[PDB]
Parts: structure tokens; C-alpha cells; sequence
């Protein structure tokens, strides 16, 4: 099957591009780069970890914004190619108030706004930071969601050429690809 989207009823009339652009600016840049990752405040975490998991989650240091990347993910840490997030990315959940972690059986968002599933991304280790999984996730860490937008757009086009990141969430629901959250 194809991409599947969950959205809060608040974003019915928003386009995906507009929402992601606003979400990016809200989450901001955690400043996760060489020389600026000195403690656990801007690293995020893996479930189960320490370097691999079915989830990678990160909260904003600017706000209550958080995301959860779901799939089969791996971080190289110091091994070559250095500082590469790779593997399978099935889903990205975006919202507020990250809860849980490895010690309590998984991460969750207290207030999920939007999630994208069946992304079908799969980047090998040998691509390093040129990998699509890497760029998508690092984009979300550093306040630029355009890599994610690009992948969502391709997945939507594949379902129908009239669907895009510029479609509204309601339009995407009308197309059978999205669904509004039962409790907003």
C-alpha cells in the first residue's frame, strides 16, 4: 500500500508544505553539529538504543516540539562514514511533548499534530550523509523540512498526479490517503 497520513482537524485547510514549513520554524534548529553536541540536551534518543532502534525521537531545545522517526534506524557515531543516520524510515510523527523512551517500551507524543507513514525509505550505510533517510531526519533536527517535503511529494504523485505537498489535508483525505484525527 501507499503513504498514509494522520492529521489533526486544526490543519484541515492547510497544505502539507505550509504545515511542514511552519512546523520546521516552530521546532527550529537544535544545533546538532560538530563542536555543538557536548551533552545529551540536543542528541535525541533511540528505542531501544544506544545507537540503533525501531524509533529515533528528538525534542526541540527551542520549544515543546518533538518528532519520532519510526523504522529500523542506525547511527554510525564515530565509525566511517561518521555521524550517519541510516536504515529504514517508515514513519515520521510530528507534534508536542515527547514521552517515554527505551526504559518504558517506546516513545510517544502527548499531542501528535501530524504523522506520515509507509514512507518506504531505505538508505544504506555506504551513502553516508548523502542518504535520503539521513537528510530527511537531519532536516527535521536542523529546522529545514524540505527533504521530507520532497519525499512526501514523490509518494503523493505516485498515488495520483493531482496530489502534491500543495494539496490540503482534507483534499488528501478525499483522495483516501489521509484521515482526520477522531479526537481532533
Amino acid at each position: 500500500m501507499s503513504i498514509s497520513i494522520s492529521y489533526s482537524t486544526t490543519y484541515s485547510g492547510w497544505t502539507v508544505a505550509d504545515y511542514l514549513a511552519d512546523w520546521s520554524a516552530y521546532f527550529g534548529d537544535v544545533n546538532h553539529r560538530p563542536g555543538q553536541v557536548v551533552d545529551g540536551s540536543n542528541t535525541g534518543g533511540f528505542n531501544p538504543g544506544p545507537f540503533d532502534g525501531s524509533q529515533y525521537a528528538l525534542k526541540s531545545t527551542a520549544s515543546d516540539a518533538a518528532f519520532i522517526a519510526g523504522g529500523d534506524l542506525h547511527y554510525t557515531l564515530f565509525s566511517n562514514p561518521s555521524h550517519t543516520l541510516w536504515g529504514k524510515l517508515d514513519s515520521i510523527a510530528l507534534g508536542d511533548t515527547l514521552t517515554g523512551g527505551a526504559s518504558s517500551g517506546g516513545y510517544a507524543l502527548d499531542s501528535q499534530e501530524v504523522s506520515f507513514s509507509n514512507l518506504g525509505l531505505d538508505s544504506p550505510i555506504a551513502q553516508g550523509r548523502d542518504g535520503t533517510v539521513h537528510k530527511v531526519v537531519y532536516g527535521l533536527m536542523s529546522g529545514d523540512s524540505s527533504a521530507l517535503q520532497g519525499q512526501i511529494d514523490a509518494l503523493l504523485k505516485a498515488v495520483d498526479p493531482s496530489l502534491s505537498i500543495n494539496s490540503t489535508f482534507d483534499q488528501l483525505a478525499a483522495a483516501g490517503v489521509a484521515h482526520a484525527t477522531p479526537a481532533a
